[PDB]
């Protein structure tokens, strides 16, 4: 689990969005596994606007942060799950690192701010949904 809180927005994995996220919906995209809802309180986080390909992510299944090198946002085939049929997920960045079911939502950060959130895993890999292109999160 986990979310990004920036301005009056809350960014979560679309497959983990709550009834309240959907009732306050701003934008969602199944192909990216992202959903953004509106909040009444002002959020804590800063979004990176950069092309970093190294950073640090939080892994809840180990209660620890790990440094990672990750691929540029791209279209990657993701196997069927209880949440989605087998499909290509866009704007996804892969890295070698630990991730289990339950780790989705962990934040990936570089020196410029938040880069994205854990969205895929297994096989000693961890995939992150990029948010750096969502320029409207800041205005
Ligand atoms: C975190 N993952 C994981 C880790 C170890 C072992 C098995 C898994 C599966 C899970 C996974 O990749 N998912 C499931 C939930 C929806 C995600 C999506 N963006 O489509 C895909
Ligand atoms: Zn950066």
């Amino acid at each position: 689990s986990g979310a990004i809180y920036v301005g009056n927005y809350r960014v979560v994995n679309r497959h983990l969005a709550t009834h309240n996220d959907w009732a306050n919906l701003v934008w969602e995209d199944s192909s990216r596994d992202l959903l953004v809802s509106s909040t009444t309180a002002q959020g804590c986080d800063t979004i990176a606007r950069c092309d970093c390909q190294t950073g640090v992510y939080y892994c809840s299944s180990r209660r620890k942060h790990y440094p990672v090198s990750f691929s540029k946002p791209s279209l990657i085939f993701v196997e069927a799950s209880e949440y989605y049929p087998a499909r290509y997920q866009s704007h996804l960045m892969l890295a070698v690192g630990h991730s289990e079911p339950g780790d989705c939502g962990g934040i990936l950060r570089c020196q410029h701010g938040v880069v994205g959130i854990v969205s895929t895993g297994g096989n000693g890999l961890v995939g992150f949904a990029d948010v750096r292109d969502l320029l409207w999160l800041d205005e």
